[PDB]
């Protein structure tokens, strides 16, 4: 051990959509990351939000994340905290970010749909195809119970409609016009903003990163095939001890061919950028983001760990 992740403030994992900071109060959601960072003198503390929800309004991950935020504060000492979200959580950080400057020193957002996905709008759209309605009911409260059944705490504050909702690109732009940031570029350019921002006097760094590991390679017939180039064609062990890896490699295909561009399965490259970009290289797929499952990744990604390390390390240089 040392303190080579050591950050002047604590940080705060956020997970995203179907998350918990404990699945089943057994598998955590940030695999072995939060022991890594600890280990390294990190301060670390891992969110349990809804892992269905939208991100503002009285019932959202917003306000959950702001009243965690404050326990974590007054049971460290701290004044501010550092976020770090994946996916969705990412949206829940800049929502704590914006109405409450003061407790953040900086955002830090991996795969996260600023932009919306267009699987989201592919699933929605799946359900308006029922002139009856009534899947939306019943595969909500499927989603709902799946949601408290998971839940470390089976909080049973589960809306699986908002949350798909809150997901697409056109509510993600709505979202946006809500909750603005020096650190977005303009919608559809496909530009990041600033790396930092100051908000009623307070100074945030702002950073991100996007996995890739789904790149369009062929067109043919108005049809796009991609390629998962986290792996090594067809043999890469990571396709059978890792059920997620063919099937993000699935909906990714189902992303590219919806006009999303290179993506890692849920969220496209142009709709993760935000704040200073570190990357959009990295060769995986949504779930590798977060050193998933079970740390397995194909042969050709890099390692999420030690990703996420060297920038708690950055952090820490920066004076976070
Ligand atoms: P981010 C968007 O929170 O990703 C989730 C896995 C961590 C799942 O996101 C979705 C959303 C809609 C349809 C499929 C997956
Ligand atoms: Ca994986």
């Amino acid at each position: 051990a040392d303190n080579y992740a050591a950050t002047r403030y604590p940080i705060i994992l956020v997970h995203g959509l179907t998350g918990t900071d404990k699945y089943a109060g057994v598998l955590e959601y940030w695999y072995g990351i939060q022991e890594d960072l600890q280990q390294r003198g990190a301060t670390v503390y891992v969110a349990n939000l809804s892992g269905f929800q939208s991100d503002d309004g009285p019932n959202g991950r917003g306000e959950q994340l702001l009243a965690y935020v404050k326990t974590v504060l007054a049971a460290t000492g701290a004044t501010k905290v550092n976020l770090v979200g994946h996916s969705q959580g990412g949206l829940t950080s800049r929502y704590v970010a914006a109405v409450a400057p003061d407790l953040v020193a900086s955002v830090t957002t991996i795969g996260t749909p600023h932009r919306g996905s267009e699987f989201a709008d592919f699933v929605q759209g799946v359900l308006a195809y029922d002139p009856t309605g009534l899947s939306s009911t019943v595969i909500a409260a499927f989603v709902n119970v799946f949601g408290i059944l998971t839940s470390s705490s089976n909080n049973t504050n589960q809306d699986a409609l908002a949350a798909l909702k809150t997901l697409t690109t056109a509510q993600a732009a709505t979202y946006n016009q809500n909750y603005p940031s020096a650190g977005l570029g303009a919608p559809g350019s496909c530009q990041t903003g600033a790396p930092t921002e100051t908000v009623g006097g307070n100074t945030h760094l702002l950073y991100s990163w996007a996995g890739t590991a789904i790149q369009p390679t062929i067109s043919v017939f108005g049809v796009t095939g991609a390629t998962d180039t986290s792996t090594i064609p067809l043999v890469d062990p990571a396709n059978a001890l890792d059920p997620s890896t063919l099937a993000l490699f699935g909906t990714g295909t189902v992303m590219v061919n919806r006009g999303s561009g290179q993506n890692d399965g849920v969220v496209s490259k142009c709709s993760a950028l935000y704040g200073q970009v570190l990357s959009t290289s990295y060769k995986w797929n949504h779930l590798d983001e977060i050193n998933q499952l079970l740390g397995v990744r194909g042969a050709n990604a890099e390692d999420p760990v030690a990703v996420i390390r060297t920038h708690a390390n950055r952090l820490k240089l920066a004076g976070v």
